[PDB]
Formats: C-alpha cells, structure tokens, sequence
C-alpha cells in the first residue's frame, strides 16, 4: 500500500508531491513513536546517496561530516575492486581501519622502521593501517568489496597522498638524485594519480613476501574477526575487536553484531565515546535517547551508516525477517557499554522499584549477566 | 532492472546488500558523468528522510544545516494542517517565508507598531514574516500543505516562542497584574504549548479583520506569485518574487521555475548569494561546478532539498515525462543571475572564439536575451 | 530574618555556610517561581562585583564578556570624575554611548573632517560618539558619574588609545617632524598615558568653542533625554533614544524606564536584537522565556548589568517601595518591541479564546494602545 | 561605616546608587592593592547568584562557564538532598567529583564490566565517578549538602541522562522486548523524571551490598579524605587527593586547604593546569599574576567560585577571624605546584640577589622545604 | 659596511650565520626606536617571497591571510600579461579591484542584466569588478602588470571560476542541449583551464564595443585615478578613489600617496576600518601603534605588502632619496582618516597643553587643515 503519516488521531495524509518509496523505508520516521520528543541531528545518511567515483577496476563513494555532520570524528568509504585490481599505494593523515564485506584482497604496509607486511584478508577479515603509514589494496580472483573507515569526519582528496602522484609533482632532477639515476631512466613514470588500477592477479602469497634487514612487524595489521568465539546470546552474536586484542588497532574499537529475526540490540549506552553504525544488511529501527526528555527514532537498512553521539541511550531492533548485521564503531582504544538490564541487576531491589514505580515482578527477571543481544520472549 | 555503478569500461557491479530503490532514484550518482571531479560537499537531502512530528491536526518535518550541512544560512519546514488546524500563535528569531503548495490558511500577523494583518493564502502564494514579529496560519476547507523556509540554517526547538508557552513559564501573579485581572480569571490557562491544534473553520476574512488606532501595515504580508506575469521562454516559465516586487521580503528573495519535459534551466551561476532550492514535482539532475576542476552531479525529485553554494556554476535538467517545478531560493534582498548564453554573447566574437576553441559556427547561437529555461533543439 | 530555599513542599534549609546578604538581594533567584525551567545563562551581574580601577580624579570599572558572558555584543564602563578632572583625549574601535547619571561634564570631539564638537552634558542627558573618533570627558563644578557603553562585547584595554600614549611610543624625531618642531621643544611629553587626571575647571563652554574652516558637524553628539515628552502611563514612563531621533547614534537605540512602586514593564519581546540592562535604582526581578519551556527568573538592583536575548519573553517587575529606573540598550539604529496585550488585542477575539482556553471575561480586558508600564489594579 | 573606592589620593566617593553590601564584601574590589594593573578576567563568582532548582526532597544549583567564563573546563553544582531523599540514577558525558560539606550519603555506581559499587561517604570524604558510568546518591539520616565538580565547564541539561526519562522516552513495546515483560507489566512507569525524590531512609550498608558473577571493582569510587595526614605547615593544613593515591580520579586533582586566622597560601603557582576554587568557609583575598604586568585581586567568601588561569601567580591570604577553608581542584591526573619561596631557595644566593637587588638578609629567610601555609610572622 | 642590532649600550652582534641582505633592508627592525614595545603582530611581508606562477603570456603571484594572517579581509594578486596576453574570461566570489602599475589593458564584465563594458585602462587607472560579475583582461601593445586586490583575505584557487574549466567539467550533451548544438560541434572545447594565454593584440576599442538589447551600465567599471585632482600638500600629493566619487567601488576604498625625500604620511588613524598597504617604489618605515603601550616599526620598500588593523596610530615616512609611492586600501564604501595634527588644532589649546606638559610654542603650530603629507622644516 501507500503509507500516511498519521498515528491515532495525530498526523495527516501527505498532500503534495512525495517520495514513496522512501517513505516505505522509513515507517518510523513518517510514523514516528509517541515517544520521540525534540530537536535530534540526523544520525543517518545511505551510501547510495553519494556520487560514486567510477574507475577501470572498481568504484569507491564516501560518507563524511559534510553528508553527515553530526560525525565529526570518523568517516567512511565504500570501495570496490574487480579482480587483480589496485588501489594504487598511497598513505592518509588518517589512521584507516576496513571490514571485508565480498571478496578476498592483499594488502602491503611498510612501518617507520623500514618492516614490512603482506598478507591476504578475506570476508570478515579487518585490517588497520596507523596514521601516515603507506600501504596498498589488490582485490585476488573473486574482487573485493569492503569498508574503510577512517578516524577523522573531514576526510577528502586532501587526507590521501599518492605514490603517482608525489612523482609527478617532484622535479624530474630531485627524483633522478634522490635515487642514483639519469632523468631519462625515469621519463616514463606517469604524469597524474593512477588510484585504482587494473592489473594482473597477484600469485601466491609466499611468493610476495619480501625479506628486509629490519625485522618482522611486532604486530600483525590484521584480524581474523569472525575466527574468534563470538558473545553468543539469545538472538544474536557480536564478535569484539580493539585494542585489547587486535594490538594495532589504537583509535578504533569495534564489534560486528547479528540480531536474528524477532530480537534486539538491547537498550545500552557507550560510557567512552560516540558509534558509528555501518548496516550491512537487514532492516533496523534504533532511538537515539539524548538527553533531557528528547528522543528520535531513525530507520536503516544495507548500505545505510548510523551514528550514537557519546553516551546517548540506544537499541537497536530488527524490524525485518532477514538476519541484522551491522558494524559499530568507536574512535577509541577499547570496547565498552553499559547495560540496561545488567545496571539495574546489580542495584538493590526496592531501590530500583522506587526509581520506577514497579514491583518485584519487574526486577525478579533482570540478569546480572551481558546480554548484549535479546529474543522478543 | 537492476542499476550497476558502470560507465563503459569504468566501475563495477555492486557486490554487498544494497539500497536498490536509492540507485534507481540516483542514475547519475551512481554512474555520474565523465565529467564530475573532486570533493564537493553533498547538496541534495529528502524531506523524507527526516522525523516527521505528527500531531491532533496535522505535522511538521524539518531539513536544516543538522541534515544538510552546506545550507549553514537557510533551513526548512514542510507543514500540513487539516481543515480548521491551527499552527499556534508565536514567533521566530528568524525570518519566515513560505509557498503554498496544497490547499489554503488564513494568517494572523501584527508588527511593531501595533498594526495587524490577516489575510488567505492560496496555492502559488507566498508570505514572509520579518523576524520576531508574530504571526499565525489556520488551514481553511481543504487543509493546507506548505514549504516554509528561514533565513538561518540552524533553525531548531530554539528558534520559536510559544504564545501557550510564554504564558505557562510566567508567574500566574505577573500574568494577572500584567492584564489587570484576578488569578482565579486566569486558571484555565494552558499548561503547555499546543503548536497545532484542531480547532473549527474560521469565518469570512472580511469578519475576522480587526481594526485599530494604528493604521492598517504599510506593506501587505502576502503576494500572489502566480498572478504575475512570468518570463516565459522556450521550455518553461520562471516567477521571481524578491524585495523588489514583493517589498515586506528584504532577506528572502525566490523564484518558481517550470522546466517542461526536454527542457533545462540553463547553465548559470548566481554572483549575489547561495542558492537554496526545493522539489516540488518532477526529477531532475544538476552539476554544481565547484571551481578549480571540482564538480559533482546530484539527482532530484518531489521532496528534496537542493543547494548552490554562492557562485557555483550550475544548469538544473528535467530527466523525466512530467513536468519538472522547482523553487529557487536565496538569502538577499533581490535575484540575480548570470547567463552563460547571454555573457560570451555580449563580447567580442572573435574574443569567445580565442577562448572556446571554436568558430563563427558557434558564436552565431549565442543570444543576448536571457532564456532562463531552454527546450533542447 | 534569614531566607531559606523553600517553596512549600519543595526545597530545604541551607546546610553549608553561606552568603546570606546575597541571598536576602535574591529572593526569586534563592526561591524561583515554580514556573522557571531549564538551563538558561546567567543574564545579571553587578559592577560591584568588579575591580576598580582608582586614578588621581576619579575611577573607572567595567562590566564585559568576561564578566557577563552572554552579552557578547555590548560592554560598559561605570565612571565618576572629580571636579575638573579629565578623561584623557583618546578614542576607541567601539562607537560610545553614554548616560549622565551625576553631576555634569564638557566633552570634545573632533570628527573625519576636522569639524569640532564641544558641549556641556547634564544628568539625563546623553552623548554618542561614532567608532574611531577621537574625544574627551572632564567633569564640570559637580563632579561627574555617567555609564558608558560600547558596542562590543569584547571590550578591554586593547579597545582604547590614548592621545599621551601614542605619542609615548612614537619616535622622537618622527613627532619633530610631524610638527615642524625640534626635539627638544617637544622633550617635556609625558613618557606614559595619563588615562584620569585632575585638572582646574573649565571655564564658560561659549570660550572654549573652537572655530574651524571645516563648518559645524551635521549633527549634534549629545542629546537631552529628559527633555523630550516621555511615553507616559499608568505606573511609569520611558523616554526613547534611537537614530531616528538621536541621529548620530546609529548603532545604539536606548530607553530610560520609570516603573513605580506595584507597577511593572508589561510583558514584551524585542523582534530586533538583544537588549543589555543597567538598573540605576530600585529593586526589580525580571523573567526570561527562552522558548521550548525554558524560563529564569532574576532580581535585579542599583548597579547591576542585565540581559535579555533577542525575541525573549520578558517583564521586568518593581518589587520595592522606592521607583525602579533601568536603561534598556538595543545595537541598532532603532527600538521596536511587540506588546504581549497589544498583540492579542488586535488578533480575533475568538482565535485569542481558543488559544488560551478562556472567555470573552479575558479578551475584554485587551487594549489596542500599547503601554509600557502598567499599575496592578 | 560606608566604604568608598579612595586609596590615597586616588578614586573618589560613590555618587550613584549602588550596592553597599556588596562593596562591603569586596574591599580589596572597590579599593585593589596599587600593585594592581591591566584587564584580567573575572575569576569569581558567587552560588548565592545562581538560581536554584527546587525539588521534593532537595535542590541544586550550578556555576558553569555561562555563569564564570574563564572556567571553560570545569563547572559545579552545589546539591542538596533531605534525609533520605534520592538524586535519581543517572548518569553524565562529564566525570564527576565530589566534596561531602554536610552530612553522609549512600552512593551507587556500577562500572563497564557489571561490577556494582555501594557505600556511604561522610564531611570529608570524596566521591568520583568516571565519565559515563550510572550512579546515584540518597542522603542518610542527617540528609547532605555536596560540592559536586564536573570536568566540562559546559555542564548543562545535556550533560545528565536519567533512568526514568530514558524510559519514558523509549516506546513501551522496546521496553517490553528489552525485559521479557508484557507492556502491562510496565504501565506504571513514570511518565517523566524525577531528578530528587523524597523516599525512605535505606538500611544498613551491609544489607545494601548487591553480590555478582563479575567480582568486585578494582579501585573504590570513594575516598576519605580527612583521614589521611595532612601537610601540616605554620598556618594550616593541605590534604590532597589525585590519581596517584584516590586511583579512581583521573581527571580530577584537589586539595582541601584550611588557612588559620593570620596565615596565607603562600605564593605560588601550578605548572600543570588551571585552578578551580570553591570557598567552605572564611573569607579571603587572592592576586592572580596574570603575566606582563598584568595583576587583579579579588575578594572570597562562604559560597564563592574562584580561578587561576594556568600558571598563574597568586596566593590566598585570610583576611578575616575564623579560619578560612577552601577547595583547589585541577582537571589532571596530579597535583603539583611550584613554591615561590622554595623555588628561590634552591638557586645560589648571589644569583638571587642579583635579581632582586636585595642582599643576604633576604636570602637567609629562604627555605628549601616547602611550606604551602604560613603564618604573619 | 654591515649592520648590528646595535642601539646605544642595548644589543650585540649577531653571531649565527645570518640573512646580511635583509638586515640591511630592515634597519628599523634589527634596530627599532626605543619607543618600540610589546607584541604586535607582522605586517609585512614581500611578493619577492612568493611562488611566482609561470604561464605562457605572463605570470601571476599573491599574498594572502596564508602569507600575512593580520589581513584578514583583503588579498592581492602581482599580475603580470605580455602584449594581446589573456587573462581568460572567469569570475570570483570576491569583488576585485585594481590598479595598473605598468603597461595598459582591455577588460571586459558584464553584469546581472546582460549588459557589458569594455574599456581601455593604462598606467594610474583602476578597475572594479563587484563579486560575481565575469570579466577579463588581455594585455595591450606594451604588455601590462597591475596590482589586484581581493575583498576577502582568505582567496585562493577555490576563489575563481573560469569559463574553460566550467565547460570542462559539464557534461557534453547539457553544453550541446544549452546552446542548441550537437555534440561534434563542440568536440574541439578545452580539456583543462587556460588562465594566461598568449593571443594577437586586439584592434582598436571602438570594434570590440558589442550593442545589446539591455542598454549601457549605469556607471563605469574604470577610472582614471590620476586625471583627478589631487590633495597637494608639502611633501606630496593623495588621489582618492572610493564610492563616493568611483561609484561602483562600494567595497574598496583607495588612496594612491606620494611622499616626497624627506616627507611623510602625517601621524593619523582611520576611523572606519583596517588599512591594507602596497609599495609601488621608494623606502619606507612605518611605526603601527597598537594601544596600552604597543607599538612596532616596520620596513617597506618596492614589493611589500604592509598592513594597519582598524584604528591604530600610524605615519609612513620616506627613508629615501627616490619618491616614495605607495597604495593605501579600505574594504569600505569610503575613506576617512583623522589626523592628530588637525584634532589637537581643533581642541582648546590650554585643553591639548594641559595633556601634552607644553606650552603656547608648540600649540601654535598646529593647523586647522589636514595636510596628508608634510616635508620636514
Ligand atoms: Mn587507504
Ligand atoms: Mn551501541
Ligand atoms: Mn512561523
Ligand atoms: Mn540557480
Ligand atoms: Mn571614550
Ligand atoms: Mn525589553
Ligand atoms: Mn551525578
Ligand atoms: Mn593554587
Ligand atoms: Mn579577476
Ligand atoms: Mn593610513
């Protein structure tokens, strides 16, 4: 059918011109809960509203504080790769941090002690690369699909350096001196950025491993997410990756979270900084609790990116008959949230029932253990 | 079909949960131009894609500088009250203009003299209400449904005052003496604001003027923009109303624009100020040029908001079998635009020539009259 | 006796030791109206509360952004002259504005085309002087107390330049040439600034007016406030000063308000711009509606600095047996304000009704004339 | 007698109307040393000036940056709680610290791992609560007024979450899904927060303590701070409490000081951050050396905020018969100061001279222990 | 010989390795008056010390608030065009103006109503182009270097918009459906800017005028500076050009000013707004007094940029045996100065003798008449 905005005897039929079918995405922003009260920031915005950048070999389309403004601390790109492509070597002001939706890719990233590290990721594979360090991409047989985030809103052209393009800006004279050799040995070195590339698929991984008289890397830049033992609950599981246990990964924290059919994210909050969201696929709706008696509710589906400004309460509830997965991640050192359920578990009794005007028929089914994901008894 | 993100050998088909109904909308920002280049702010949010706030007689969404940050001087509201609605007496920091897309509403405004008007708004007109002076609007037979629009983009909560709102955070003793009447008299009084209430029909508007010992206003409230005359060229029509013709509206001035299907509003730029646009009906796209080899395509339809920074470059196309209408908008005393038709032919030929790169073949389909929609030969 | 936080029910003793002298001048601030809610900022201050700057003549202290954060846009200065004493020729980056709250003064000004303007100012008289030039104050027989403010918020040392320390820090040689004189004629300049100095009285102000070839200024510096026909009513008066009859004073609009004993400023808000209060004498309180349900109310007496930002909701009370007298200060070229019984007297009455709930018995009591100040029947 | 601002032949009598009580606490204010030069910020400010929130069962009043504007990164609440009476589970975006001044109080918290924290503080003892993470306090049988410093000086409405205002904010069906309950199970909940609540005196401590499966929390949220030896000097005594003995308190550093009658914090400054004072009880005159050439002296007593910008010289002398006690609080993980007597002390004598063009009879009284209160000699 | 930072017993010699030709162009700054003091911030900074950018035809160097932070609001450009040189056809959000140092030029504009001018400029000519309005310059028979000042200090490449680049960047087939062409009839447009660009010398300016259906612009985009009368006075001559007499100069107030050996700019201030400075030829030095005992002498010489924020004393005196010529520059609608000799003329003179500690000898020699440059006696 065709949705209205209208709840009870509040609201109305739209009128004038509209546009349904994202209406239809957002029942509960056209038909919001009585109980979202006041101004609240968008805390949403879909990749599929951002120009995408087309290259021979793959794409790559942002989301950042100038689509949504509210992340001012942490932004995001989208990028694709066919097979035996190349996002050319380069390096950000921005520490980077990536999830492997589709696909399997190689990276390289050498340290400031000259050490280097090659390795493949597949999906569910993360890697971080710290600020200023340089490093490439090439997507192997299947092309790669994955999300970069980086720990900086205002990411733009200007966050990325590129090999290409740093040599076709550098004196022919400086290069040839910088490196032993005639400007003619080097004429042919290309005149603008390459970016993403196409080339031949890389061979096996041994084979490109390269020995250095610096050492190994004292820590891998990358994580077998899904590898490890997951917080399993009732209808959900969310696997946990900072710096506790994936070492390089000092600025972002993050937790891949499954919220089956019929269950919830439960109402939580982050006592250490602000989420970002990235919804890989399902369809959610979460509100956002900000303070003071204001409240909104937003809807999100795959491709969507979400935000949680620090502190504010939250849930996040699969409204759809697909599994929910999304992404949340945090500009910080370490994973943390304070939970509902669990706060209250651990308070005395008659002092929660005072706070909430409720009997021991309430408090008797709080748990003092984590349940960060829940199933609709 | 199913859209992909491919222009000839350039990008890639999309491998991860997607927004499909988003890339139908967005042909050209999945696959844009050849053409665009570089970081460009984006300039196009939906109007569904906000909380809408429903209440007993109609709702209210709002797209401000916390949805679309480059509109940082000019945010947004889409207002609908059902037949008899009220939207409560009150007053903005910011100034307020508005099109009437649907229906009709009698307004209420008295100035700082002591001077009223009242007067009813029908489809095609507009009124502006100088800032902090307060004012009404109460739906008529058919409802109503407007764009309003103020002059800035921060417009929040905190912009407006409350005529219920005043009185129910004031003293009820301050109240009484400031009327002269008992606080027994006053006990009925509201304990909070109302915003839109359903109430009945007014009467004439001849019966509802009120007069008194101030004078009736200088300058009217209203204007009716489609009653004038507008400048009518090849593929469609274009109302302008700004400080000028409609005197009460120093900070807003606005243009209506038709684009018939095949036709654009041609390539110009504005040398006064931003522009901000909304969607009526119809689809469009638009490449904002950005200088310095920067330019990015967005698409548009019913619904959406649009921006052109101050002096970007910039054409808007009809991409669609209906009719395309637009506002333009812009925070200024006056509209003002320059041709690039009407510019390069009023220089020297052979001067155009030296630029362009080509011959007396081109410069003699230049013109000196503006034709500020043209229908493609 | 000693006041206590208590509100019927609400509240308690004060427990910690405490300033009970402060809380005696602050009964609505210790005991607000149940009406008050939310944050709002601090809108008073007191010079009291405020380092004074003591010379040989007189004395000088102030009231800024660093004082009283909120008003960003206006400072002022409360300063006394003994007999014959002068303040400095100088001139400032903020234009002056000034109220002879004591005794009387002559002051100089000379403007961009060397034309000269030497006047004598008494109690209730005002002077302005446009930003950048030069003038002087000295006090005549009586001494002199006056209140000055500048259209700038930020005003501090670095706002002001001095005659004596320009040329303190000027080369020798360069003053020498500048004048057409040797350095040693010029040996005796004082090495710092003078800022206040004693000095004889002047003599009549018919022998001081200095002839020039440049013609008269335009338009006089000073104006007589007392002298004009005050908007007179039932329980006070005000007497009106902006650029429309004050003509040089462009950037300030100002009001003198006589409230009596159980009278009060009616309820009213400025559409134009913030308003920056001085209390002269008396005891008032004052409520702020900041809209969305914030409100704060504050007391007010002699020497203390107020505020109320643009649009806000406000009244200011007499709560004493001595009359209240405060200046109302606007940076701009006029005073507006909406009268909250003026506004509803000129809307329907039955739109008024069914915005408040009450009957025909209100709206009867409504007047079309606006008046400022009003006695409690 | 009637204090006037003349020191010598300077400064001159009042003539306006003005606060005498006020110049009567301000006597180094309307009268500063002559030592005294050049715009200084205010650094003081009084609770006695703050409107107070009245509740059942308390209330609470706050100095925050709009109120003092050189605290930018530091505002408190003065809170209040009848026997009994409960600030409602909550939690802030600041950390928080706190000073018991009267009474005891059982606080809750229960930090990011599930682990609960309940205990009962009494006059002396300190409470901090890292930023984020849910606590409450209920006053005991004496009720309690507290000292309550938050490391934002942007404290505001914003900053506080509450348990029922969550709640009523979160549609019941979440709530219902959350819990495992039936919505009519939860229809009780409060419709808005509670903020203070009158409720019945708790038991014992012990019966209180809530056991869990995830240990007791490492470091204690609670510290007594009298019950330490204090820096015990000539005139007073200094208890300190920073990260490296109160663990918990990482972001804030305090020391309660008591000068006796005649004796003075002696001069000194910090060399790691700002100063944030709260003045007990006493009264007291402080000079902050603000830095070439720049000096203001400012009065304190019972009630008062003051600051010392950082690295500021100052000092804070009794100028009155009781003792004078007072709160230094420093946004950091350390106390630290650096004594002006001390620093001296520890350089060669001769090279002192030579700065102070003094001789060994200075010199002597030099000590290199140093003495953070001393006594008149 | 070679300079030391010697003054009388103060300084020493440098004895690092040195920049030995630019102490010796800044003998006031490695040796300043004594009366010299405090922070002030630089105003002075050389084109010399700017990357010149080389294009065929001419080049083109600026400084800007990157260069020199100070000058906020306004920026220049060095240009320089050999003979029929182009500067292609383009537009700024800032409006420009200009004067020709060398050489003459064309330029062309049209405005917001289609109308164009197109006009012959030559040495001591200006040009003003308000924002947004495209012009161009091509270089006549001589070539051409002129001096461009920008209204906004903050320009940059992201400040021009140029035809080429706009065609460059729009897709083909909107360029081809905007002018009613196929696409193979615009293949040969541009791929990148031009900027410069060499190109035959134009004929005579009587065949480049186009005719138009819109009618002449109302007032002229040139003006012959040095046609004017100019204020003569002892030791040099001022020619103004503002709004009031180059009427469409409404940002941009201008005086050319030239000072003879052995004269100077009077000591004065500007009332109105922040001097922007250029040196055409000849040596200067210039001491900026910047109030409470600031005050900072600077060097200038042919190339510099110098600067005086709003309302700071001020003389530029010639230290050289060339004539000193140099630009003074307003963003304002008029130019105003006030000048202490002819401010203290105009005061009592036992009023200015009481201030200054000197007699009738030196008040004598005041003037009534603002002498803009005087010649030492
Ligand atoms: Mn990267
Ligand atoms: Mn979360
Ligand atoms: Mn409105
Ligand atoms: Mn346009
Ligand atoms: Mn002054
Ligand atoms: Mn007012
Ligand atoms: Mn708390
Ligand atoms: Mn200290
Ligand atoms: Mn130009
Ligand atoms: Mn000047």
């Amino acid at each position: 059918d065709i949705p209205q905005p209208i709840r009870g005897d509040k609201g109305a039929t739209v009128k004038i011109p509209r546009n349904i079918e994202r209406d239809r995405q957002n029942p509960d922003m056209l038909v919001p809960p009585e109980t979202d009260h006041g101004t609240v920031s968008n805390m949403k915005f879909s990749f599929s509203d951002t120009h995408n950048r087309l290259e021979k070999g793959g794409y790559a389309r942002e989301v950042t504080v100038r689509e949504l403004p509210i992340s001012e601390n942490l932004a995001s790109v989208n990028m694709r790769l066919k097979p035996g492509a190349i996002a050319e070597l380069h390096w950000h002001k921005e520490a980077e941090w990536a999830y492997m939706i589709y696909g399997s890719a190689r990276v390289t990233i050498v340290d400031e002690k000259g050490r280097s590290f090659i390795d493949d990721v597949g999906e569910g594979d993360l890697w971080y690369f710290p600020s200023g360090l340089p490093h490439s991409i090439q997507a192997l047989e299947e092309g790669a699909e994955f999300l970069l985030v980086f720990d900086d809103g205002s990411f733009s052209e200007n966050s990325t350096f590129q090999l290409t393009d740093w040599l076709a800006h550098t004196p022919k004279e400086v290069i040839a001196a910088n490196f032993g050799v005639t400007k003619e040995e080097i004429s042919n070195l290309p005149g603008k950025e390459k970016y993403i590339f196409e080339n031949q698929l890389p061979g096996s991984l041994k084979d490109d491993i390269v020995e250095g008289p610096n050492g190994e890397v004292p820590y891998p830049f990358t994580y077998r997410l899904l590898e490890q033992e997951p917080i399993e609950s009732e209808g959900g599981k969310v696997y946990i990756a900072d710096s506790t246990n994936f070492k390089v990964s000092k600025t972002i924290a993050s937790a891949l979270v499954t919220v089956e059919p019929g269950a919830m994210r439960e109402l939580h909050w982050h006592p250490n900084t602000h989420e970002w969201q990235y919804y890989i696929s399902g369809k959610a709706r979460m509100t956002v609790f900000a303070s003071d008696g204001h409240a909104r509710t937003f809807n999100y589906q795959a491709g969507d990116v979400g935000y949680v400004p620090f502190a504010m309460g939250h849930y996040v509830e699969n409204i759809g008959d697909e599994p929910l997965v999304f992404l949340e991640i945090f500009k910080d050192d370490h994973y943390a949230d304070v939970s509902l359920n669990q706060w209250l578990a651990m308070l005395p009794e008659t002092f929660v029932q005072a706070h909430l005007d409720l009997g021991k028929d309430f408090t008797d089914v709080l748990s003092k253990e984590k349940h960060p994901v829940v199933k609709k008894k």
